[PDB]
């Protein structure tokens, strides 16, 4: 059933603006790989638990910075952000978030039992998505969001570090920062862990990513072991080839191309009647079209055998190629396929507070009772359709106001049945 | 640099006898992936944390067992082993254990920050490795050993059952049970959960397993989520697409030219000298030599440019290959590589005591009721008798010294102290 679809795909050319960053085997060099070199530890090839050969090398060649050395992961960042914060269940204190942090960073905290808070988090004017946070063993930051924005992230990072707190950067969709024209890396402003998703926005494969950790950073032992418990122990060589690919391709990449290449795409799809929002990351192409819905623009584009990688009621989503002089990719067909499209004619507030949150039978409370009480499972609006307050929060005053706001104007909201809470 | 010894392994034709299963891209059908299909949850392919389409159907299909629901597993045997262990955290009682647990089990434990019992775990007279126990919340068992050892598991989980203890049953190198001519698999034994590394033994990409939860196993829902939890959020479909192959690989085999070459590959070993352990599972192959090591045996093996999976002092480890018709493995090199091999002229009593684990450097002699910091890990055959956590005995020490006073070499140990 699966090789089914994928062939298929294969079939219709589809054309990718999903990731991950190699778009169907079109943008990279991967073509260089090969299946029959999916092999493990045999004596000539290292050990990634255990790196003192061709891994270690490789490391070496991963690096960005020379304040940091990197590590290997084919458990995406997933891993990485396990290993960081289980390095803290034995130290006193609670671990800051963004309200934007991802799964990942609230099954850690399940996992490893640990006192956690989230930290004042703002909506973008733009993108109606948390954008920056507001300022104690710990503190996570998405850095940039899911869309692309950035933020004063130095400055924060600084200001946290004079209160001897290390933070780490989930820098999932930044691993394309630091090339000529796009936004810079964390690991330009002393952050003690950034992980990045190579396979997301680079040419590896998917699962592939990277820790990197400030050589100076709290526990870095411990970390280092802990990667060797959250990834399998017979990790893919394929994978960890990919970042070694993705790296050099990071090392040698002229944007010029694709600067020119991503005018000539807004153009088109401009002369269409779409409108761009444009964000800090240049890679990251919200499309908004008068009328209707993200999901809509989603629909239409799949029709043309295009995918997007993602969308809410408000846009879609295209992560752009980092197109290069010798790849595959379809432009053409893709500006192509954006000419001929028949479009319609055209017609037609997240919490922001600070908030505990504990790692803990359950029962839907009224909104009115459940003040003062544990939530046990997220509170989802449409839109955006991402969480405003998690399992694990201490309910509120002003959630409830803001919650039954919601109810009010007849926006879906997902944790709520018959105006109750699960609690 | 990774790169470079990749493709030099593949300019000089290297033969596997490793993991994984599809053996240099010669056994199975895995050239029907391309990394072209190396994609994401757009429409039409589902979502592995939440499968009600492609993924699901696909599911179905990797069943093996009607007791039994399947999972893919991208990160290994292992985030599977995590998943099954983390659900019991906040429930009474500890987890049982052999003492050949994989370290993923301890990682499991230290964790979630459980409480350990090792079960009394005997040696084997075959091979000198853990291959059998004798005997609360939960138990751990290895199963076969990974030099195919097996033993009555059946029995150990009925007794366990009745007891009502539910039991995972860690079936890394049990994927390719069930096939005609190979042991059974614990799935045919009620076993609450079993988890499966298709890529040691079948044709699935490295990292490509699959649990299996009994419909009925305890905490089904809560392990269900924690595969969502030690798993990735981007799941690989290649892996993914890679177990489906494997699954399709399995149910369609047939074994009768296995067995024709296995028979073959130990008569050119035999005639070379070699002596061969005949174990339980027949994809196992445990080679020996009088008067040489099994770390020679791999490195003149390794001097023809065959791979072998592994060596102790006793012997080398084979992982043969599930040969079929339109294979494209060097059955006829292997052969020829052996025979012109150009040999020399012929010429450690594990702990099997039970013990408590504990999730938590000093004269050996002073060292009796200490909890243990880092492994003790004779040499050979070169793995852990006690792990950390575990509690030190009077026993444990007197062991321990009687392998110091032979010239055995005991890592964990320096200037004859342990690390507490
Ligand atoms: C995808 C993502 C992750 C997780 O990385 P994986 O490589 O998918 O494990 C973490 N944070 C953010 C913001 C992400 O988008
Ligand atoms: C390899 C192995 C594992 C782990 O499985 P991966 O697929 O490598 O994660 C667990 N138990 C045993 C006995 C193993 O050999
Ligand atoms: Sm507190
Ligand atoms: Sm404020
Ligand atoms: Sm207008
Ligand atoms: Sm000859
Ligand atoms: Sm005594
Ligand atoms: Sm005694
Ligand atoms: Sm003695």
């Amino acid at each position: 059933p699966i090789l089914n679809k994928l062939e298929s795909l294969n079939q219709e050319e589809a054309i990718s603006l999903h990731v991950p960053g190699h778009k169907n085997m079109t943008i990279g060099h991967l073509s260089q790989l090969s299946m029959t070199m999916d092999k493990t530890e045999i004596p000539g090839l290292d050990d990634l638990h255990h790196p003192e050969e061709v891994i270690l090398k490789s490391m070496k060649q991963v690096e960005k910075h020379s304040d940091y050395d990197g590590y290997f992961l084919v458990n995406g960042t997933t891993s990485g952000i396990l290993s960081v914060i289980q390095s803290f269940s034995q130290k006193k204190g609670d671990i800051l978030m963004a309200r934007n942090v991802h799964k990942s960073v609230l099954h850690a905290l399940d996992i490893s039992q640990q006192e956690g808070h989230f930290i004042e988090t703002h909506q973008s004017p733009l993108t109606n998505h948390y954008n920056k946070v507001n300022l104690h063993k710990l503190v996570v930051l998405t850095y940039p969001n899911y869309y692309g924005e950035t933020f004063n992230v130095e400055e924060v990072i600084k200001s946290l570090h004079q209160l001897n707190i290390p933070v780490l950067i989930d820098e999932a969709h930044g691993a394309h920062f630091g090339l000529q024209g796009f936004p810079d890396s964390t690991l330009n402003y002393q952050a003690d862990y950034v992980v990045q998703s190579f396979h997301k926005t680079l040419p590896a494969l998917t699962m592939g990513s990277v820790l990197y950790i400030h050589k100076n950073a709290p526990y870095r032992e411990n970390i280092i072991e802990y990667l060797s418990y959250f990834q399998t122990s017979s990790p893919s060589y394929l994978i960890m080839a990919s970042l070694e690919s993705a790296a050099q391709f990071y090392k040698t990449y002229d944007s010029t191309l694709f600067f020119a290449k991503r005018a000539q795409l807004i153009e088109c799809l401009e002369n269409k009647g779409f409108e761009m929002l444009q964000v800090d990351d240049p890679l990251k192409l919200l499309i908004k079209y008068e009328g209707f819905t993200g999901h809509d623009i989603q629909n239409w584009f799949m029709n043309a055998h295009i995918y997007l990688e993602l969308a809410d009621d408000y846009q879609a989503l295209a992560i752009l190629p980092l197109w290069h002089h010798d790849d595959t990719y379809l432009f053409d067909s893709l500006l192509r396929k954006i000419e001929d499209m028949i479009l319609p004619k055209k017609s037609v507030q997240l919490l922001t507070t600070e908030g505990n949150y504990k790692p803990k039978y359950v029962t839907w409370c009224d909104l009115k009772k459940a003040k003062g009480k544990v939530l046990a499972r997220h509170i989802v609006p449409y839109p955006p359709g991402i969480p405003i307050i998690f399992k694990g929060e201490t309910i509120t005053e002003n959630m409830i106001e803001l919650v039954n706001e919601y109810l009010e104007t007849g926006m879906i909201v997902e944790g709520i049945k018959n105006n109750k809470i699960l609690v």
